[PDB]
């Protein structure tokens, strides 16, 4: 109806992080008709713009409200896995931390044309940094805004840094500088523009919405890719969607000749939509009567997510009032005047903060790269599940109660060995996917050992004189949790997502039978169909996954518009 009579050079499934970048670069020269289909609404919420409002976005109408299958290995629990549902996608709901990981993460992919040397210029092209000038590892004119966080806890941030030095960890002045080792303590940069969320809707899509060759539909739920098995190969025709929920008319958007469908529905929904389109393991598609168009074992396999647990500790009575919770709320749960004024006057203070933007990468046992990320928060968790405690914090407003002053250290397995999957529970494309994070399932128990040693690392730091000054005991996991078996059980009962999720449409070399896309991001066995989102990441880098997604989308845009090739090798003689 809004597409009837139209032919598109690109149809982007989803309007999230990658889709905003592609919509921008693919529509730039004016010759190509680009359509964006996003299930969620327009990006207008004040809770998106204010970083501390991340607390309100969890479990909100701007989230998918996805829950895993029951996890036997995690005390028989379903795990909440937050996912953005609006233009900008998860970039509009994330903790804004800016991480590329280490050079070793990209070289470990072992995919021709996607080495660390290959991807570095695509990170740099995307970047404008308020705190790092141009050089080997930083750019200065790209659409992303990156900056040092504009909130500092004067007592607790320096106490965390002094405590990390007292236990012998070295500082890392730039977690994105590949000329030195990834390990150390320091400050995480953030995807913010003077304390306002700089999501990819704001940085890439919103500025170009006036382009006549660019059509963006919201409230548009894609139900499948339309694929024709005519000539002698499967050919994408376009995509089916509803603008009116499960009961809506199935509309079809149509490709112009030479048109491509680009999957941008992210590491949960892209493999889900591919399976609904006939692209996936034939046995899974046959289960729900889906005709097999491309029998691809890898679709929805290799789900990688970075699992988290935490410690938390109150400050002494004499240090009541010094936590970020005291800077945001007064003793009655009223938003502080000073915080509102500092945010609105010059984009500073507690409302600029996502909480978890100082920390460390740590090797728990002589690994080639750090297995542990630490996120220090100068406020005290009231739940061992950090995401639950952020939801509690949002609901705390105006309750007339005092949030107790303290600290938290979240421990993340940042290069996990466990994998999970995404598949189908039902034939209905409006139904939640069958979601299995796979936390703590690796054969050697490596991921559990990382989180157990992380808790020992956080306890060592909290015991150090620098942080001991402020603290008065431990709330989580608490004095009942001491032996390795007690810690392991605390972890199983409290483990939560640090909200990565990659690898479900794994990019791979020729000869890699687990791959879903080639090094050109084309889906095996279909013409005019690509995946450009976190799905394609072969092996998850250390640290949060947003910046790698934007890099992949920048490089894919350059490839599709003929400004770059991928691979590399001279022809053999
Ligand atoms: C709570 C949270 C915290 C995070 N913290 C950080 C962090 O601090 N730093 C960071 O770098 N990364 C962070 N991440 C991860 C990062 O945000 C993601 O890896 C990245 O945004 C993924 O980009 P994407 O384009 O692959 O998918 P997304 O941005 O998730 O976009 C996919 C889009 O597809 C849409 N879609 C789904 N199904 C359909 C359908 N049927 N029809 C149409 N559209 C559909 C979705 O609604 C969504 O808008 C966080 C993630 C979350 C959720
Ligand atoms: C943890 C609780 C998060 C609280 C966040 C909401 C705080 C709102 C303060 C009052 C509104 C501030 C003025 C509106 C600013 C709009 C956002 C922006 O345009 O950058
Ligand atoms: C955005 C600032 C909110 C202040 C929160 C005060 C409590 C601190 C809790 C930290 C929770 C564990 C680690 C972070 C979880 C990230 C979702």
């Amino acid at each position: 109806s809004p597409v009837a009579g139209q032919k598109y050079d690109y149809i982007l499934v989803g309007g999230g992080t990658a889709a905003c970048v592609l919509a921008n670069r693919l529509s730039a020269d004016g010759s190509k008709r680009v359509l964006v289909l996003e299930a969620g609404p327009d990006n207008t919420s004040r809770d998106v713009k204010i970083p501390a409002a991340i607390t309100r976005l969890f479990r909100s109408p701007l989230d998918w409200n996805l829950f895993s299958e029951l996890q036997e290995q995690l005390a028989e629990r379903q795990i909440y896995m937050a996912r953005g549902r609006l233009l900008g996608g998860s970039s509009a709901t994330n903790a804004t931390l800016y991480h590329r990981g280490a050079a070793g993460d990209y070289d470990a992919w072992g995919v021709e044309g996607w080495s660390s040397e290959d991807v570095l210029s695509w990170f740099v092209q995307a970047e404008t940094n308020a705190d790092f000038g141009p050089g080997a590892y930083h750019g200065s004119g790209g659409p992303m805004r990156v900056e040092n966080p504009r909130y500092t806890n004067k007592q607790l941030h320096t106490a965390f840094f002094k405590a990390a030095e007292e236990v012998g960890l070295t500082p890392n002045s730039d977690f994105n500088d590949w000329s030195h080792d990834h390990a150390g303590y320091g400050t995480f940069q953030v995807m913010q523009d003077k304390g306002t969320r700089a999501d990819m809707y704001r940085q890439y899509l919103k500025p170009v919405l006036g382009r006549r060759n660019l059509q963006v539909l919201t409230g548009a739920a894609v139900t499948k890719v339309n694929i024709d098995q005519a000539a002698g190969k499967a050919q994408a025709l376009g995509v089916e969607f509803s603008t009116d929920g499960p009961t809506g008319e199935r509309l079809s958007a149509e490709l112009a000749p030479g048109g491509e469908v680009i999957m941008c529905a992210g590491a949960v929904h892209t493999p889900f939509l591919l399976k609904h389109s006939g692209v996936g393991p034939s046995a899974e598609l046959k289960e729900f009567g889906i005709p097999v168009v491309s029998n691809l074992a890898g679709v929805g396999q290799n789900l990688q997510d970075q699992p988290a647990c935490l410690t938390a500790a109150p400050v002494k009575e004499k240090y009541d009032g010094i936590a970020i919770s005291d800077h945001i709320y007064n003793e009655k749960g009223q938003i502080r005047k000073r915080a509102i004024a500092s945010y609105l006057l010059g984009g500073r203070g507690g409302l600029t903060s996502t909480g978890c933007d100082r920390g460390a990468f740590v090797r728990t046992a002589g690994q080639a790269l750090p297995d542990l990320q630490v996120r220090f928060v100068p406020g005290m968790a009231l739940d061992p599940d950090g995401v639950s405690t952020y939801v509690r914090f949002a609901k705390f407003q105006s309750q007339g109660l005092k949030w107790p002053s303290g600290i938290t250290m979240q421990l993340i397995a940042c290069r996990p060995q466990s994998t999970g999957s995404v598949g189908l529970k039902s034939a209905d494309p409006f139904a939640p996917p069958k979601l299995s994070p796979g936390y703590l399932t690796d054969k050697d128990g490596a991921d559990l050992a990382t989180l157990r040693k992380g808790i020992h690392w956080a306890r060592d730091v909290a015991r150090s004189s620098a942080l001991s000054e402020y603290l008065d005991g431990e709330l989580f996991p608490g004095s009942g949790v001491v032996s390795d078996d007690q810690i392991d059980e605390y972890i199983r009962r409290s483990i939560h997502s640090s909200n990565a999720i990659t690898g479900t449409c794994k990019m791979g070399n020729a000869g890699d039978s687990s791959s879903v896309v080639d090094n050109q991001l084309r889906v095996h066995g279909v013409e005019g169909l690509r995946v450009v989102d976190a799905s394609v990441v072969p092996k998850i880098p250390g640290g949060q996954t947003g910046a790698p997604v934007v890099m992949i989308a920048e490089r894919a845009a350059a490839l599709l518009t003929g400004k770059a090739t991928i691979g590399a090798s001279a022809a053999a003689p």
